[PDB]
RNA sequence: GGCCGCCGCCACCGGGGUGGUCCCCGGGCCGGACUUCAGAUCCGGCGCGCCCCGAGUGGGGCGCGGGGUUCAAUUCCCCGCGGCGGCCGCCA
RNA sequence: GGCCGCCGCCACCGGGGUGGUCCCCGGGCCGGACUUCAGAUCCGGCGCGCCCCGAGUGGGGCGCGGGGUUCAAUUCCCCGCGGCGGCCGCCA
């Protein structure tokens, strides 16, 4: 262009110990490098804005949560660091891409449940062991029910992270193009002649020799009529119940 | 109900952990409180740049605006200038909230040694001349006046102050009472005012009365309105005419 | 900090009116009189500064940013300070 | 993860329609008028399998996932294969 290039989302998803703060802040210095301007962007920004936690506060953190993001996605980069263990959440952080038109990547951080339940300790076990291995288990694999919902990249927190490599992928998918009546004339003498068959081969018993020669008349109709300018319905489709019943 | 919280104070004076310690004995006063301020969304970008801070302002704005609508909102920022805390407060005058500005105050050398422990991510020389130019709140407007002056060196109460605000929140706003043309007397009893009030100047200058006199014509005017206030039915001309005649026979 | 608009500079609080030494509505508070008595209520009142009188308790006078007009300015006119709204400037 | 839906299996592609041996709309392509070249316009036509006739660079026949309803299915119903989506599950 200016050959071309532009700027997008990136959902990231994995649960709780995985590594999406610590890869988020990478992922974003690495871009940064590259003259991109992102930012991150997740829920728990807010949730954690409040001195304690109840369920109450919730509506509110996600709602928030998602106008940072809309508004932050007409002009940066986005890289939401986030759980979304529900593929119904990344849907609802993809439509904020196609909202505005913006190619969007789903990242999955994956790790053995062994090694998140070790970390979430190292922390303080501040959400409940037994929680963590629920929500291993009801975590909604990315891509395993629609496409659009099919992971641009799994990634291995238990392995080393190419962030140049990564990077560079993601500025190359950006550069991407991001996709994401009434019956007429014509159709009517379709229809109609069709009808008008079906009523003259119900009307007289005739041989198979005959049924077919009806067919090819109707066919014929068709033709010619399709040829001549103005027509109506009413004037035609009498000529042809009146051609077929000189049969 | 509740109210929105500006602290204000330089960096490293310890705003973050006040407002921390402030919210969490609030929430034990069950109140629903949400610490929000600037760095939050500018510290979300990897690096800084000074094209960020429209988009920095303007959202940390919107989510102080959608958050004081049903929580208690506490401002941790610096507000270096008066102007940023007017900013805040129209936002509180907007949903007719009360508010109070915190001012945190500690000496430039802990400033400046608290600036180092942290790894001088801020060139000591901008500690110092934020410092050095800093003007204190209240100083210039009288809306800006703080609540509290906390100095940082010093043991905080916390439970005080938390009792305070909350009284505080109690109280009525003064914003909007700027608007409240009510209990004005009925069309007709406001006739009778701005009537015999001419109908007396007419009398003052008629008759070249003193100071004296005057004042007397005025009594009895206040004594007349009072009398006919009391009465249930009335019309204006009648009524008139009475207090006409009565200033004639005075 | 600037420009524009509107408002305040009559004095318990808010609003209103108004060429009458202020007034009205709404709210609050203070003192006197209320049968050797308390007490709602009726009568008077409400800020600050200076001055004067009074033993004192207390009472009275002048003033309310500057200036004009006028018998008289809270009101009308010119300026000054301040408030609110708008737009701009400022915004490690 | 639960519940459910849509499109294709008529055949150049996509969308829509329909118990008539397919039709409409839009796009593309081959052949013809057309003859520097291209363009406009018009005309004819467009897939695959197996087989018969002719053997020019030709014509014809049966079929188009299985089953059913039927004279007739692209259409309607059951299943199959394929492509895709929706709502809800919400710090966990
Ligand atoms: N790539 C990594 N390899 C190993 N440990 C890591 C990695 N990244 C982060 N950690 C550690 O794992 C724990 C949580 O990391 P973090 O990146 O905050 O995960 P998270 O998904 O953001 N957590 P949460 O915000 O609670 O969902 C901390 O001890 C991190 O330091
Ligand atoms: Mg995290």
């Amino acid at each position: 262009m200016n050959h071309h290039h532009h700027h997008m989302l990136i959902i990231l998803t994995g649960l709780p110990g995985v590594g999406k703060s610590t890869f988020s802040k990478n992922l974003a210095k690495i871009l940064s490098k590259n003259n991109i301007d992102v930012i991150v962007l997740g829920s728990d920004l807010i949730r954690e804005s409040f001195p304690v936690w109840k369920e109450k506060y919730e509506e509110f953190i996600k709602k928030s949560t998602y106008r940072l993001i809309d508004s932050a996605l007409k002009n940066y980069w986005v890289i939401v660091d986030d759980t979304n263990y529900y593929n119904s959440m990344r849907r609802d952080l993809i439509n904020i891409a196609k909202k505005y038109n913006k190619n969007y990547a789903i990242i999955y951080l994956k790790a053995s449940l062994d090694v998140l339940i070790r970390r979430n300790i190292e922390r303080g076990e501040k959400i409940p062991n037994e929680v963590i291995k629920k929500m291993y288990e009801k975590f909604d694999e990315p891509g395993k029910k629609y496409k659009w919902d099919e992971p641009f990249l799994i990634i291995d927190t238990t392995k080393d992270i190419d962030f140049n490599e990564i990077a560079k992928k993601l500025i190359e998918k950006s550069k991407e193009i991001p996709k994401f009546k009434n019956n007429n004339i014509s159709d009517k003498i379709d229809k109609e002649t069709r009808k008008i068959v079906s009523e003259y081969i119900k009307s007289k018993k005739l041989d198979k020799d005959k049924i077919k020669e009806v067919v090819e008349l109707r066919k014929e109709f068709l033709k010619k009529i399709k040829k001549m300018e103005e027509v109506d319905a009413d004037r035609v489709l009498k000529e042809f119940k009146d051609l077929l019943n000189s049969y």
